[PDB]
């Protein structure tokens, strides 16, 4: 029940899969992966 790495996301609301340490980006508005 989430989006998988590089999805597009919202920044405020982000919905990525957090198993992977997921997190939605502001600029691209998409799931970047951290580190």
């Amino acid at each position: 029940e989430c989006l998988g790495f590089g999805k597009g996301c919202n920044p405020s609301n982000d919905q990525c899969c957090k198993s992977s340490n997921l997190v939605c980006s502001r600029k691209h508005a998409w799931c970047k992966y951290e580190i």
